[PDB]
């Protein structure tokens, strides 16, 4: 049944649940991004008012078939009234489109529900900073201390110099990125910059990309694969087998390829620094997994939570299990004691 931590306290509203049929009393189903945990359930057949960003009723639309007359897009920034309350969308700093969801009770009590996020430091200055926050609904993904990782800005750095470097070494190199969500489009786009190329990849792919309100995209994508010398590939695709099979693809035109795996965290970041990471090689093949993460970091999170001073945590990730549960629980109250909330 929907879990007690997808449903606002005082409204008809449910957060990111669309997968347990019709939810008795919901009157509103808001959906924080694209991603398919997130969406997963809604089609064709959905019925009820779905509230969102602009470029999330772009994909529901485009991607999934939404019927337009239930897709009800807000501006960011911006105070709405949703049957009868007040809501602000901010954005998430996570994928294209995503927001987090402030509401303000008809009887005072004001809630943020963070969706999937980055904390940020510019956070600090948005409408947060108005007004008091009862509680809060976290994105938990990467709440424990062994959870480091580079800024987003050091790790498209590596990338950037790295595939540079390559190319300029030799000409007939090919680079290959990963993808299965929107999400790190920063990635493939700095990298075809630096190698003034447009990235080429499937019709569905540069579908999902024209959704996302770009700047100058036109400029920057394409459907050509031969006139371009960066391709995207579904993620399944990236190691060894894959890649073989996808250069016989390319006709002669390359004899080497530099593949890009973003990953979130994975155990390497607790000793090795960004410098120093290394690709795994078979013969022409070379495949980097880079910490490209748009959740918090255990940090990013702490500080976050620090300034905001919530009276209340309800986490939304790592739920399933006692001992997760257990150990979040124990990380908020070190917080709280830590700053004096
Ligand atoms: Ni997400």
């Amino acid at each position: 049944t929907c879990p007690f931590y997808k449903k606002i306290p005082g409204t008809g509203f449910t957060v990111d649940a669309f997968q347990y049929g019709v939810v008795e009393g919901c009157t509103a189903y808001f959906l924080t991004h694209f991603h398919s945990d997130h969406y997963a359930g809604l089609s064709k057949h959905f019925t009820f008012p779905v509230y969102c960003s602009e470029i999330t009723g772009n994909l529901l639309k485009n991607k999934l078939h939404v019927q337009e007359q239930y897709i009800h897009p807000l501006p960011l920034d911006t105070e709405c009234i949703v049957n009868g309350v007040k809501v602000v969308l901010l954005d998430a700093n996570h994928c294209p489109g995503a927001v987090m969801i402030l509401f303000y009770l008809p009887n005072g009590t004001v809630i943020l529900h963070t969706g999937d996020f980055r904390a940020d430091p510019s956070m600090e200055r948005s409408l947060l900073a108005d007004q008091k926050v009862h509680m809060l609904y976290l994105d938990t993904t990467y709440c424990s201390p062994e959870y480091t990782f580079p800024s987003q800005q050091e790790v498209i750095r590596f990338a950037i110099n790295t595939a540079f470097e390559a190319v300029t070494l030799n000409p007939h190199a090919l680079v290959v990125c990963g993808t299965y969500s929107i999400g790190k489009e920063k990635v493939f786009l700095a990298i075809a910059d630096v190698l003034g190329s447009k990235v080429g990849m499937s019709q569905e792919k540069y579908k999902t990309l024209q959704c996302l309100n770009i700047p100058e995209i036109n400029s920057l994508i394409t459907t050509d694969m031969c006139s371009s010398l960066v391709h995207l590939l579904p993620m399944m695709q990236i190691n060894f087998k894959g890649l073989q099979s996808h250069l016989k693809k390319c006709g002669g035109k390359y004899n080497q390829i530099l593949a890009f795996r973003p990953t979130g965290w994975t155990h390497s970041n607790k000793f090795t620094r960004i410098a120093d990471v290394i690709p795994q090689t078979k013969g022409n093949i070379s495949i980097y997994g880079i910490p490209y993460s748009e959740h918090s970091s255990y940090l990013e999170m702490k500080r976050f939570v620090q300034w905001l001073k919530p009276q209340k945590i309800i986490p939304t990730v790592n739920v399933g299990t006692w001992k997760s549960r257990s150990t979040m629980e124990k990380y908020f109250r070190e917080w709280k004691l830590e700053a004096g909330y």
